[PDB]
């Protein structure tokens, strides 16, 4: 409920890029940036404040970063039922 996925990232994306863009909505607790070696990277960002993760989706989904339209979605944990 604090975490988002960021996909369609440019391959030259750095941890600092994620930090600089996504800290604008609120304090970031943790970041994973894939060491994908292919066409696009992905990131997993956890916010300290739950409200900020929703803000990040609202503000950065479909945001262009180096010509790439970012996909920013909620990282929802596994549901209980099949």
């Amino acid at each position: 409920m604090n975490s988002i996925f960021i996909k369609n990232l440019p391959t030259i994306t750095t941890r600092d890029d994620i930090l600089n863009f996504f800290s604008e909505v609120g304090p970031i607790k943790s970041i994973y940036l894939s060491n994908a070696t292919v066409k696009y990277l992905w990131a997993f960002v956890t916010y300290k404040n739950s409200s900020d993760s929703e803000k990040a989706i609202k503000r950065y989904n479909n945001f262009y970063f180096r010509g790439k339209k970012l996909l920013v979605t909620r990282a929802q944990d596994k549901e209980e039922r099949a």
